[PDB]
C-alpha cells in the first residue's frame, strides 16, 4: 500500500462535500482504501509526505483534440472567427499529411507531449476527440493516441470523431475533408473490440464522437445511438456553438437539440461540448433527458462566442464537467488555469447578483466529479474508499500563495504556476516534486519538437 | 559586463517593434549596452546561456495594493460587489490594525512576499498605491514597502494615497482614515525628500496618488497638480469604476473627467487605473490631454465590472499600460497570467470583428513599454542601447510549450506556469533557474506566513 500522510487539505467531492485538514489517503493497487486522520501504515510499503499540500481527485479533461498540440500559437490563427479557424486547421493538417509530416507516428508524439503536460497539470484522465482520418482508409491515429496514453499511464477515453457531411449537402466542411459513414462505423466497431475496458478502473475506453450537427450526417448519429446501446459505450459531440442553430434551421427546420432528439441522442449516454447558446426553453429538456455538458471556457472566449449558461445548467440539475479543448484554440492543456478564466469571466454577465457567479468549489467540482460524470465514470472524481486512486496535489507553501485563507479558493485565485506537485493515476505515482517520475521529460520534448511540422 | 548569449527570441518593443532570433544582450552596470547578434565579450566578466529562452523588457505592474497580499482567498469576499468588497476590506484592515496585527512591520513582510512573487513572475518594476492610513498621523507604511523593495532589488514607485473626504462632511470615506489636505501634502514632500531618485535608472520614485474622485477633496487634487509640475513627479488615481459617475454627479454635478480637468489633472503627468466605463464622447478628450490608462482586467472581471474600452483607447492614441491591482481583488500578483485573461475576455464583445481583439503583442507591449510610459519612465520597458538593464526571460523548451509556432504568442496562450527563468533588474541578476539569487525564499515564506492575521 501507499500512504500519503499529513495533507494540509483534502477535498473529497463526496456526497456530503467533505473536506479534511491534516489528514491521510491510503491506496492499495488501483483503489483508495481510506481517507481520514492518522491512518494505519500497517501494510504500507511507501509513505509520502503530504504536509503543505492540498489533495483533490485527479482533474478530468472531458474534451481534448490532442493532434492540435502541433498547431499552437500560429500567427494567422491568433485572431480569427470559427469559419476561418476551422479552414485553417483542416487545410494545415491535410497539407502536412500530404507531405508525409502528419501520420500516426507524428500524432503519437504530439499526443505524448500534450498528455504529459496534462499529468503535470494534475489531470489524470483525458477524453480526446480525434476526427483527422485523411486518405482512403482510417489510419491508426486512435491507436497512436492510446499507445501514448498507455506509455504514460494516464487514464484515457478516445471519442472517435469524423466529418461525414460535406458542403455539397449543407455541411460547412469541404468534401475533401469528408469520410463515408460506413467507414466511420466499421472503424469504431473495431476500436471497441480491440481497446475498450468496460470494467471498473478501466484505463482505456472508447466513445463515439461525431464532430457535430453541421459536420455529420443524421445517419451517423443514428448508427452510433444503436452501437452505444449494443456495446454499452458513450456518445459525445459539440453542441450549440453560435452558428449551429442557423445551420440546422436551414437544412432541417429544427434546432440542434431537436435534431439530436430525433436521431437518438436525447439520453443519459451523452455528453455535449460547449453548449454556449441553447434556447432557454430547451434547458429543462436537457435535464429530463439526462445529457451532460462539458464547459469549455477558453475556446468559448477565444472564438468570441461568449458565456455558456452554466448557472442555469446547475440550477436545472444538469451534470456539468470541464475541458480545455484542443491546443489550436486554447492554446494550452492547462485545465486548472482555465478554471480561473471561468471564475472571472462569468461575473460581468450578472453584475448585481454575485450569488449567480460560479464559485471556486463549483468549478473544482466540474473539473473532477462533473467531468467523471460526463465520461460515465462513477469510479473517478471523488476521494473516498472504493474509488480509483487518481489523486492530484498542489503545494500551498510557495511565496505566491502567502496570505491565502482558503486553500481551495487559492488554487483558482492565486499563483504563478498550475503545476501539480504529486500526481497518482490508477495507484501509480507519476509526478513528484513537479517532475515526471517515469516519463523521460527531456527526451519527449526533444523527440516531439523534432516532429512538429 | 554581463552578456546574455544566444537568446532564442528577443522582443525589444523599440520604435520599429524589432525582434531578434538567436541574439545577445550586453549589459554594463545598470544599462543595456547592445542588443544584437554575436556581440563581443571583450569587456565581459560573466556570460549567461540564453539558448531556449525568450527575453522581454521586464514587466511593469502599474497598479498594486501590496498590503492586500494578507487578504487573499477569503471566503466571504470571493463573490461580492464593490460595496460589499470595500466594506469587507476596510473593516478587516481597521480591525486587524486596532488589534495590533497590522502595523508597518506586518506590511513590510507582506510587501516582501508579494514583491518577491512579482520578481518570480518577471516583473521588474511595481507601482504600489498603499491605501491604509488608520488614525490621525500616517505611520511608516510607505517606508515599510520601500524597505521591502530595496531589500529585494526590485524597482519601485510608491504612489502616496489618501481618503481626504470624510463620510460625515458629505463623502465616501470612513473618518478614521481622513487626513487634512496639508498633512497629506507634507508627508508627500517628506517622502520626495527622503526617497525620490529622479536620475535615470532611479530605483525608487514617489508619485501622488489620491484614491479617487469619490474619496478625496478637490483641494488635494489641485495641490498635487502643483507639486507634480514643480517636482516633476507623476499623478495617479482610480478612474471610471462603475458608480463613480453617479457619485461625482451627486457631489459636484459633473463627470469624474470634468472634475479632473477642473482640478488640474487633464495633463500628460497623469496615469489612471481601470477606466472601465467612461462616456465614449470623453475619450478624445483623454487623448488630447495626454493622460495614460492602466488596464486592470482581473479586478474588472472579479468585481463584475466588465471590459474597459481598450481598443478605443489604442485607436485614440492613448497610452495604455497594465497592472494587477491588489491581491484582495485578483487575488494574485501574476501580471503575465492576467494578460491571457485580457487576450480572451475581450473577444466576445466583438464577436464578428476579430481585428478589434487585443493581440498578444499589444498586450505584452502594455505590460512593458505601456506601463513604463504610465509611470513616466523613458528609461524602462524597451530592450535597446541606453535603457535600463531590466530583463525578464522565460524558457521555451518545456513540454507545455511544444508545438508553439510564435514564441511571443506562446507566452500568452500556452503553459502551466508563468514563472520566469532569468530576471535582471538594474543590471543585477535576481532570479536564475526560476529561483531567487539573493532572497531567502523559504525564510521569507515562513516569516510572512507567521504574520498573516
Ligand atoms: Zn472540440
Ligand atoms: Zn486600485
Amino acid at each position: 500500500m501507499i500512504l500519503i500522510r499529513g495533507l494540509t487539505r483534502v477535498i473529497t467531492f463526496d456526497d456530503q462535500e467533505r473536506e479534511l485538514e491534516d489528514a491521510d489517503i491510503l491506496i492499495d493497487g488501483p483503489k483508495i482504501v481510506a481517507v481520514g486522520k492518522d491512518l494505519s501504515d500497517r501494510s504500507v510499503s511507501r509513505t509520502i509526505d503530504g504536509r503543505g499540500m492540498i489533495a483533490l481527485p485527479g482533474l478530468i479533461n472531458s474534451h481534448q483534440h490532442l493532434y492540435e498540440g502541433a498547431m499552437r500559437a500560429i500567427p494567422q490563427l491568433e485572431r480569427v472567427t470559427m469559419a476561418s479557424w476551422l479552414e485553417g486547421v483542416l487545410t494545415r493538417s491535410a497539407g502536412w499529411w500530404r507531405d508525409g509530416k502528419f501520420g500516426p507516428d507524428v500524432i503519437r508524439e504530439v499526443a505524448r507531449a500534450v498528455l504529459l503536460e496534462s499529468l503535470l497539470g494534475g489531470i489524470t484522465t483525458v477524453a480526446d476527440q480525434h476526427l483527422f482520418f485523411p486518405g482512403a482508409t482510417a489510419d491508426s491515429y486512435i491507436d497512436a493516441t492510446i499507445e501514448a496514453a498507455t506509455d504514460l499511464g494516464i487514464r484515457f477515453h478516445a471519442a472517435r470523431s469524423s466529418m461525414t457531411l460535406g458542403k455539397s449537402e449543407g455541411g460547412f466542411c469541404d468534401d475533401l475533408f469528408v469520410e463515408p459513414v460506413d467507414r466511420v462505423v466499421q472503424h469504431c466497431l473495431g476500436l471497441i473490440d480491440q481497446y475498450h475496458e468496460p470494467e471498473p478502473f478501466g484505463m482505456v475506453r472508447i466513445a463515439l464522437g461525431p464532430c457535430g450537427v453541421p459536420y455529420d450526417k443524421p445517419e451517423l448519429f443514428e448508427a452510433f445511438a444503436q452501437m452505444a446501446a449494443d456495446y454499452d459505450v458513450r456518445l459525445h459531440t459539440h453542441f450549440y456553438e453560435p452558428l449551429d442553430a442557423g445551420m440546422s434551421d436551414h437544412l432541417y427546420g429544427m434546432t440542434p437539440w431537436r435534431f439530436l432528439e430525433k436521431h437518438g441522442w436525447a439520453s443519459d449516454r451523452v455528453w455535449l461540448a460547449h453548449a454556449v447558446v441553447p434556447p432557454r426553453e430547451e434547458i429543462p429538456e436537457f435535464a429530463d433527458a439526462g445529457v451532460a455538458i462539458a464547459h469549455l471556457i477558453a475556446p468559448d472566449l477565444r472564438m468570441g462566442w461568449g458565456l455558456a449558461p452554466i448557472r442555469e445548467y446547475l440550477d436545472a440539475g444538469i451534470t456539468v464537467g470541464f475541458g480545455t479543448t484542443g491546443s489550436a484554440s486554447n492554446d494550452g492543456g492547462n485545465l486548472l488555469g482555465d478554471l480561473r478564466l471561468a471564475a472571472l469571466a462569468h461575473r460581468p454577465a450578472d453584475p448585481n447578483e454575485p450569488e449567480k457567479w460560479l464559485s471556486a468549489r463549483e468549478l473544482l467540482r466540474m473539473a473532477t466529479r462533473g467531468s467523471a460524470e460526463c465520461l460515465g465514470r462513477p469510479d473517478l472524481g471523488v476521494l473516498e474508499e472504493g474509488r480509483a486512486a487518481d489523486i492530484a496535489c498542489w503545494r500551498l507553501d510557495g511565496v505566491d500563495r502567502v496570505g491565502v485563507h482558503d486553500p481551495a479558493i487559492g488554487l483558482i485565485m492565486t499563483g504563478l504556476s498550475d503545476r501539480a506537485s504529486l500526481v497518482v493515476v490508477n495507484g501509480q505515482v507519476l509526478v513528484e516534486n513537479e517532475r515526471p517520475v517515469l516519463a523521460d521529460l527531456e527526451r519527449i520534448v526533444a523527440n516531439t519538437t523534432a516532429l512538429i511540422p
